[PDB]
C-alpha cells in the first residue's frame, strides 16, 4: 500500500520467561512420581504484574516458581509444562508440530470465547542425575488466514479512551479484550456488537515503542473469523504505563478453509531458536 503515514503492523515477543531455582527443585520433586510414564502434561498458573514491568524490559516478564504448579490488578496466565522423560524424544520432538497444536487449542477456546485464547507452555528433560534442565518456553501465536496482514496508521483522536480501557482491564483481571458499544460504553467483546462499532482494545504485553505483542495475531485471527467481512477498524493497544496507542487498522491478503501460521518459541540470549539449559 502507498496510504501516508500507513504501515504494516510488527509485533514483539508476548512475554519474557524467568525459571527460578524453585520451580526445577518443584519440578524434580514431581518428576520422581511419573518415572514410569513417558511424558506427561501438568498445567501451571502464572500472574502477571503488567503495572511493574521494568524500564529495561521489551515485554512483561513471565515468573515461574515452584508456586507455578500449585495480586491486586494482576493477570493470571494459564499454561502447562510438558515433560520428556526419554531424552531422544525431548531432543527430537518437532517443535514447529508441537506448537500448531498448542496453537489449534488456544485456536479452539478463543472462537467460543475471544478471552480463552492466551497460554503458554514449556516443554522440558530435567537430567535429575546431573542436575541439569533443559527447556523451552512457547507462546502459541496463530495467524489465520496465514496471508492477512494488518495495515494500520495512528489514530491520536482515540487517545482520550485509554485510561477508561486501563481501568477496565484493572478491573477486569481476567479479560484480554474489550469494545465499545453503539453508544461508546466500554463492554465485553461481543461478536454481534463489535461487527457494527468496530472498535477494539486489547491488554498488551509489549512495551516497544508502536509495536504490540504477538499475541494481538491470536485476538485479530479470531475477530476475522467472528466478522468475516471486516475491512476497516479501530484496535487500540492498551498499556498501564504513558505507551497506550490507538490505530486505524485495515485487514488485507497478501495472496473457505485458510491455513494458519503459528510461532512463538522464546529465543534464547543468543538470539537463535534453542532451549535453555540450567545446571543446578
Amino acid at each position: 500500500g502507498s496510504m501516508s503515514s500507513e504501515r504494516v503492523l510488527s509485533y514483539a515477543p508476548a512475554f519474557k520467561s524467568f525459571l527460578d531455582t524453585s520451580f526445577f527443585q518443584e519440578l524434580s520433586r514431581l518428576k520422581l512420581d511419573v518415572l514410569k510414564l513417558d511424558s506427561t502434561c501438568q498445567p501451571l498458573t502464572v500472574n502477571l504484574d503488567l503495572h511493574n514491568i521494568p524500564k529495561s524490559a521489551d515485554q512483561v516478564p513471565l515468573f515461574l516458581t515452584n508456586r507455578s504448579f500449585e495480586r491486586t490488578n494482576e493477570v493470571p496466565l494459564q499454561g502447562s509444562i510438558f515433560n520428556f522423560n526419554v531424552l531422544d524424544e525431548f531432543k527430537n520432538l518437532d517443535k514447529q508440530l508441537f506448537l500448531h497444536q498448542r496453537a489449534l487449542e488456544c485456536w479452539e477456546d478463543g472462537i467460543k470465547d475471544i478471552n480463552k485464547c492466551v497460554s503458554f507452555v514449556i516443554i522440558s528433560f530435567a537430567d535429575l542425575k546431573k542436575y541439569r534442565f533443559y527447556y523451552w518456553l512457547g507462546v502459541p501465536c496463530f495467524q489465520r488466514p496465514s496471508s492477512t496482514v494488518l495495515h494500520v496508521r495512528p489514530e491520536p483522536s482515540l487517545k482520550g479512551l485509554f485510561s477508561k480501557c486501563q481501568k477496565w482491564f484493572d478491573v477486569n483481571y481476567s479479560k484480554w479484550v474489550c469494545i465499545l458499544d453503539a453508544d461508546d460504553e466500554i463492554v465485553n467483546y461481543d461478536k454481534c456488537i463489535i461487527r457494527k462499532t468496530k472498535v477494539l482494545a486489547i491488554r498488551d504485553t509489549s512495551t516497544m515503542e508502536n509495536v504490540p505483542s504477538a499475541l494481538t495475531k491470536n485476538f485479530l485471527s479470531v475477530l476475522q473469523y467472528d466478522v468475516p467481512d471486516l475491512i476497516d477498524f479501530k484496535l487500540l493497544i492498551i498499556r498501564q504505563n504513558e505507551g497506550s496507542f490507538a490505530l486505524n487498522a485495515t485487514f488485507a491478503s497478501i495472496d473457505s478453509n485458510p491455513d494458519m501460521k503459528v510461532s512463538g518459541w522464546e529465543r534464547n540470549v543468543q538470539g537463535k531458536l534453542a532451549d535453555r539449559v540450567v545446571d543446578l
